[PDB]
This record gives C-alpha cells, sequence and structure tokens, in this order.
C-alpha cells in the first residue's frame, strides 16, 4: 500500500499538532484493516415507521415506571435480532481459510456510542432472549459506561452484527465500514415525513433511512436486498415479530 | 494487507462450520481483486420510466406470442449498448501497464444472476445489434442456464460492462463493485412512484433508481455524471435510440 | 494486492488503444494512493437552498457589474470555510506517524474542475477571509487557468478540504473519493424541487443534494452527520455567518 507523502503543512499558514487517544489509534487500525480486508456494498432502503412511532410515544408512561427512555434502538435491536435468526448468513463470519463460513448459533449486537475520546460499540448478548425493555435498559447503561470510560473489553467482544444510529444527529443516509469479522452493519439514519404512494395519492408517512453494508464475499446482492426489505417490513410492523 | 485476528467463536456460544462452495470462493476472490485495484464512486440517479413502464405493458402479447417474457431488463441492455457506443471510454479497460486504455469496438454487456451456488454474470454478445424480444429471450435462456449449473465458461467472457439488477427484490439505491477489468457498473434498484415537479406541482411519476459504479482512474465524476444524466433521458423516451 | 490478470481483450472484437495523458495517470495514481489509505465514509444530506436561490438570482446585476458570474460555488466555499473553523477536526490531516494530527489555522479550499486532458484542484487561498464576489472572480480565474493548462503546481498546493460541483451536469447524490492528505471532501449534485414536510402539508422547497466522504480514522460518523447538518443549515440561512 503506497504511503500518502509527507507534506510541511506549516508552508501554507500556522499549523498546531494535538495527539491521538489510544482509542482513536486502536480505532483507525481496525476500521482500516476491515477496509482492506472486506469488500463493501451498502444497500439502502427506507422503512415506514408512523405506527411503530405511535406505539413508541404511547408506551411513554410505561417506560418512564420502569425508569428506561424507550427510544427507536430496542426496537431496531429486536427486529434484527429476529432477521438475523431467520437469514443466518448475516449472522456468520467468515472462518480464516477464506473457505468456510462459520454459522453462529447465538444473537449478540454491538452498537455504536461515539464517546469524546473514541468510537466504542458495546455489545448486548443474547438480543433474540430480551424484550424491549430490558433492551432499553441495557443499552442506556452500557452508554453511560462506555462515556465514564467504565466499560469493561469483556463488553466489547462477541458480537455477530452491529447497528450505528446517528439518526439523533441527522443525515439521509451513509455508508458505514463493517466491522470485521462481521459480515454486516446497519446504519440509521434520520427519520422524516415523506410523501408516499398509496395507489391513489401520497400519504405523510414517517420514513427512517437504513443503510446496510455487507461483506460480499458472503453476502450478495439479493440477499442484502431482501434483508433490508424484510426489516423494512417487520419495521412497518412489528407484529410480525410474534408469529 | 493486514489480517483479520481470529476469534475463538465458540466462547460465545455454540457455531456451526458450512462450507463455502467453489463459485463463492472464486467470486470472493474476485471481488476482493477489484476492490483493492479500483478506486470506486458510486453516481446515483432517478430516471423516470412512466411511459417505458407503459410500453412494456402494452406489449405484453407480441412478447407472449415471442414465448419471452418482456421485463425491463432488455430496455436497460439496449439503452446502455446506445451509451456505450456514443460514450466509448466506459466500454474500454486499463492496459496492463496503467498507461493506456482499451476502447472496445464491440458492445458486449454481462448480467448478474444470483444462484444458489453464488453469483455468476453471463454475457450476452454484440447487445447493440439485437432487438428488444432478441435480448428478451436470450437474458432468459442464459439465466435458467446459469440456476442449472449448465451455462459454459466460454458465455461469462468478453464483457465490457455489467448489469445488476435488484428492482425485482428491493431496496432504494446500492453501491455495485466493479467487475474489474472493467470500468462501470450499474445498479438498478426497486421503481417506485414519486412527486416530480413539472414546474407547477408534483405529479406522480414512476422512478427507477440508478447506481452507477465506476472506476475512477478511467473516469472522472463530469463523465459519470453525464453516462447516468443521458441513461435517465434515453429511459425516459427510448424513441431516442432510433435517431 | 494481487493483479488483475491480463485479457487478450481483441479475442471478442475489434480494439483500439488509445494512450493515457500524463495528468490522467498522475491523478489515478493519486486516487489509487487515497483509496488504500483512507477508510471511507460517505454521509449524504439535503439542504433547502431556496431563498439562497433567490438570494443568488436577485444579485445577478451587482455580480454582472463586478463581472463575476455569482454560481453556488462561492457560497459553497464561503459555508465550508466558517464550519472548518467551527469543527476544526475537518481541517486537518493525520501526521505521519498516525498518532497526531496536524491541525491547520488557515482555511484553503480546493475545488475539482475535470478538464479534457484529466482533473485538476486548483486551490483558493484564506477562503474565510474573502467575500463572495472576490471567490467568484479567483473560481473563475482559477478554472480557466485550469482548462488553459496554464495553472501553476503553485496553485494545487496547500488544500485544507475539497468541494466537487457536479451539479451543472446531473446525478442524485454521488460517493467522492477523499483528496489524501485530507481528511474529507464535499460532493455537490443537482438541486431539485422537492415536498417538504412543513408540519401540516408539503410544500415545494429546492433541495441541494450534498454528500461528504471523510477518513474515519479521523472524523467518527456523530461528526461527519454534525458537519453536514450544520452546513444544511447555514445554507439554508446564510445570515448565520454573520454572527
Ligand atoms: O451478487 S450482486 O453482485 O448482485
Ligand atoms: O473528477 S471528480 O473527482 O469530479
Ligand atoms: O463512529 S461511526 O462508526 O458511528
Amino acid at each position: 500500500i503506497p504511503p500518502i507523502p509527507p507534506v510541511d503543512f506549516a508552508k501554507y499558514g500556522e499549523i498546531e499538532e494535538v495527539p491521538m487517544t489510544r482509542l482513536m489509534q486502536i480505532g483507525a487500525t481496525n476500521l482500516h484493516r476491515s477496509w482492506l480486508n472486506v469488500p463493501h456494498v451498502t444497500q439502502f432502503e427506507s422503512a415506514d415507521i408512523t405506527e411503530l412511532e405511535a406505539f413508541r410515544v404511547a408506551q411513554k408512561a410505561v417506560a418512564k415506571k420502569a425508569g428506561v427512555k424507550l427510544t427507536v434502538l430496542p426496537l431496531l435491536l429486536k427486529a434484527c435480532a429476529y432477521l438475523l435468526k431467520e437469514l443466518p448468513d448475516f449472522n456468520s463470519s467468515l472462518a480464516p481459510s477464506g473457505q468456510a463460513l462459520i454459522r453462529k448459533k447465538y444473537v449478540h449486537i454491538g452498537f455504536a456510542v461515539d464517546t469524546p475520546d473514541g468510537l466504542l460499540v458495546p455489545v448486548i448478548r443474547n438480543v433474540d432472549q430480551k424484550s424491549l425493555l430490558q433492551l432499553a435498559a441495557e443499552a442506556a447503561e452500557l452508554a453511560e459506561k462506555a462515556r465514564s470510560k467504565k466499560l469493561g473489553a469483556d463488553a466489547m467482544q462477541g458480537a455477530c452484527f452491529t447497528i450505528s444510529s446517528l439518526g439523533h444527529i441527522g443525515g439521509t443516509a451513509f455508508t458505514p465500514i463493517v466491522n470485521a469479522p462481521e459480515v454486516a452493519i446497519l446504519g440509521v439514519s434520520k427519520a422524516s415525513m415523506q410523501p408516499v404512494w398509496d395507489g391513489k395519492a401520497f400519504q405523510p408517512r414517517l420514513m427512517l433511512p437504513l443503510s446496510l453494508s455487507y461483506d460480499h464475499r458472503v453476502i450478495n446482492g439479493a440477499a442484502a436486498a431482501r434483508f433490508t426489505k424484510r426489516l423494512g417490513d417487520l419495521l412497518a410492523d412489528i407484529r410480525a415479530i410474534l408469529l
């Protein structure tokens, strides 16, 4: 890999050198390792979350009683956990030989937290076994631990899949990097009101932008487009998780 | 290229190792070879296909008589073949020295077929010479051969360009990988009804999402944006292929 | 990096070998160097530029008197220069050790010009110090020099950030390559009239598609989504640059 030539940046004006934290350096190295090893594709999709939002908001007091805040992340975690079991190849890693897949029979999912010192991705174990309020409690606990530098490296291991949600900040879509040896990552951006054709007129529906990057060595185009379509369906009516 | 560290995945739960087919392994290797050799950009565009869809549907019985099904692929194949001749740099490969281009004077186009054993990309030769019903017949024949493992490696050689259509499954857009030594690939996702401003009001138009990835060593930004704009124009009125 | 196997392209029909200019070859090499060194993410956003367009058009005669044409580029240059000072990490380069950042205290911005011989990126120095008509005059001068092969390599050095605008040609969005050692590049595509929910109904607003690619070793997801959100805000009301 050819290196970037050094440039005397001070020839063009004043510069200031500030050091990178160790977390930023670990991160830089893992990202660059994933980038070069994984042939990335991003598949974009929009999910209609009008009803899902109404549910979330109508459970505000039950969430309050439980002392948890209920955001879209536990809902995304539950729906993805259901799909990782339905489409097992997303729940796998490429074996070090490059000639077999290791299918994981558990579902643990990490979620990205951007903290001032760098990115951490805490893992929730057995997501397919926890309820929405359990996941909400857990996600908040791990996020606060991540911010407080109090998270154990123990809790950043064993993920099958990652969710990276920027919806609280903005954006229409992005192309996340797969956290190798995982095979896929779901980016979530900001939901907005969009006109959706019902067959006769455009209705306003609250649409959530989804961006799935995947390792194309393990997942082909039709599989990935089937995963985001199924995820948009489950999010459009999450009672389907019950059958 | 730093390798991904091996992880004992069984520390986190139960695992199952399943082998990769040879096709999946050939594919993994070509994809990773393209990924590292081609600096990729994807240019997105939406084509108004309202009239083109009306045409397709009104020729359903002539297609039936010919025993072919007429989908959007032959139409995409014809329009791309016309543009590969109009903008010759898309119809070329970089010479092994990296200092000349080999401009191809023929137009053969491959199209991706995802089969249970892996991805195959059959090639149709001299697309610019065949009619819409010839291409429809041919594309279906090659697709069935690809599924039946009966396709000759003969028929997976010599493409100038590739079309990867996921529209039958879903999605809004994706970022396909260039099938090197080709210089560009057209991803096609699902068409949907969108409000398009006519100058005074939004009309419902059926819009087809197009995603062109190209090798930026050979094609610059303005060339690629000109190719997708011209493709959206031809698809908005394909009678322009006649002049 | 595995090489692409040579193919006898003439087995499939007639070929023509044409040479690459030196500029195309320099470019191919820098692009491929950036591609392999920078783990790229693209963050997409749409900015409401209805009022900004009305301003641009209402100043047509003052621009004329100044002999400059006022396009959206000087406006983009000023708004980005304001944000590079507000969010200093975008105005930096990774030190050759990979363990510190060099924060630049100046703001020079390059912009891509696609000329028949290849891509050039002229640099405007101290963008944060020039007015909209100064930048308009300068951008046009440098663009004409770039086309006339008369631009000095002097004038292609020292950029902190690059803007690549394809809006004059077309497209909905694209994924530009970071011009390393820079850490981010803003792609701009074609503005179009879109229905935007005001809380009660969809109004037609002129929306500008923005595509920010960044080096994820230096910039994380939340920072990049905050940069495009803030840029969409400044473009929605550029009087905010005054406070
Ligand atoms: O398998 S994808 O390349 O359609
Ligand atoms: O040639 S592109 O980088 O505008
Ligand atoms: O820092 S990004 O991966 O959310």
